[PDB]
DNA sequence: ATTGTGACGCT
């Protein structure tokens, strides 16, 4: 009753950019705007692999991970932008820099946790307290939430249903109680409207946001009304939402763990989790997962918004599939040097921008026919931002995989260099 | 012959 804490302390938002790499290319190339288009990596093998799709193109069934030739079968007027290639590999620099544009704007409003190239969490609890004090009890106008959806409303066209849901939400608000969680979420959603307006005005990119009380609900909410919309998921809307929410839709249950939850417990939806005691979940899925699951199916999650705007690692990766697998010593050296050269450029820029230095170089390889994605992961010291030195050290650290008596065997299907263990500089 | 990243957990 009174002592059952509800995980309504925080206001957390998740902002994710809509079809981000396509928007970056559409800003640079006006001819792609308001068109079915996608961004691919490479072009020789089946026209390249798609990693980003505009919503127009999605209406035709185009998705990420499709080959571009297959996508063209679904969508014959599809436009394609290609990722830059450098030293024979995909170069994602332009999007990392567009990302930084967006992150720098988000940082003005609150402390953010970069969750990926195109998305960040925001802890808005302090900002909402401030804005609540400034309103001095003034009610909240639907003008202030022009793109906000309220999940589970209305109850009892799209813009119409959205505005109906927003009016039902706003007429039920107790605006006098500075401590009502629902009010706090509302004020958060006003601030997130302002943040998304600033992002679009200062970059031309559009995004969606989830506003809720924790990261998992914010992230789930963010997807509910993409594109170019934001969704408030209240604590009170969790039971209905989760009663038909497949377990795999929750961040981190989309894989092996989620499948075991489904299979062992004999359930399909998030809501059904509430019928198990914490100990039952801890027995089946370990003590941590169990605690996390017991709280999560009630809408409660405690993972903090970490103050971390920058990646913790900087890495360069390239597959060598099938008959392009590296089979000679010269080949492994030339590609370790290409990877090391890109890594060096990125690290030198990181040092000058962010006043820090990586201290550990990780080399990962896959050998042909291996089942695993990574066959060997070995670390060594990183003492200089010198590509020739890094590549030589990667070779020294992996050379004892070669079973040849000039040749390389088994042939390498992946090289991966990664700088980690950063330190102030 | 999705590929290229990046976080975090387990032991
Ligand atoms: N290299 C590479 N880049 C990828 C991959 N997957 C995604 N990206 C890149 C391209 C993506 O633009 C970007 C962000 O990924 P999302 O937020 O998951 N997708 P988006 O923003 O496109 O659409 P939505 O509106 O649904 O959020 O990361 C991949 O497998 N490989
Ligand atoms: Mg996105
Ligand atoms: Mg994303």
């Amino acid at each position: 009753g009174p002592h059952m804490a509800t995980g309504q302390d925080r206001v957390v938002a998740l902002v994710d950019m809509d079809c981000f790499f396509v928007q970056v290319e559409q800003r640079q190339n006006p001819h792609l705007r308001n068109k079915p288009c996608a961004v691919v990596q490479y072009k020789s093998w089946k026209g390249g692999g798609i990693i980003a799709v505009s919503y127009e193109a999605r209406a035709f069934g185009v998705t990420r991970s499709m080959w571009a030739d297959d996508a063209k079968k679904l969508c014959p007027d599809l436009l394609l932008a290609q990722v830059r290639e450098s030293r024979g590999k995909a170069n994602l620099t332009k999007y990392r820099e567009a990302s930084v544009e967006v992150m720098e704007i988000m940082s003005r409003f609150a402390v953010i946790e970069r969750a990926s190239i195109d998305e960040a969490y925001v802890d808005l609890t302090s900002a909402v307290q401030e804005r609540l004090q400034k309103l001095q009890g003034q009610p909240i106008s639907a003008d202030l939430l022009p793109s906000t959806y309220i999940e589970g409303l209305p109850q009892g066209q799209k813009e119409g249903m959205r505005k109906q849901g927003l009016f039902q939400w706003l007429d039920s608000l107790q605006i006098d109680n500075l401590t009502s969680p629902d009010l706090q979420l509302t004020v958060g959603a006003v601030i997130v409207e302002e943040m998304r307006a600033a992002i679009e005005r200062e970059t031309g990119f559009q995004c969606s946001a989830g506003i809720s009380h924790n990261k998992v609900l914010a992230k789930l909410a963010c997807g509910l009304n993409k594109p170019n919309r934001q969704t408030l998921v209240s604590h009170g809307s969790v039971p209905q939402l989760f009663s038909q929410m497949p377990i795999r839709k929750i961040r981190s249950l989309g894989g092996k763990l989620g499948a075991s939850v489904i299979e062992i417990l004999g359930i399909e939806y998030m809501g059904e989790l509430t019928q198990f005691t914490e100990s039952q979940l801890q027995s089946h899925f370990g003590e941590k997962n169990g605690s996390w699951l017991y709280a999560m199916c009630r809408g409660i999650e405690h993972d903090p918004v970490k103050p971390r705007q920058l990646p913790k690692t900087i890495g360069c990766s390239k597959n060598f599939p099938g008959k392009t697998a590296l089979a000679t010593r010269e080949q492994v050296q030339w590609w370790l040097l290409q990877l090391a050269q890109e890594l060096e450029e990125r690290l030198t820029k990181d040092r000058n921008d962010n006043d820090r230095v990586a201290t550990q170089l990780v080399v990962s390889i896959r050998v042909q026919g291996d089942k695993r994605l990574s066959s060997l992961r070995r670390c060594c010291a990183l003492t200089r931002y010198d590509a020739h030195k890094m590549s030589h050290d990667a070779f020294t650290v992996i050379k004892n995989c070669n079973t040849s008596g000039t040749e390389w065997s088994p042939p390498l299907t992946m090289l991966f260099l990664c700088a980690t263990k950063f330190s102030a500089s």
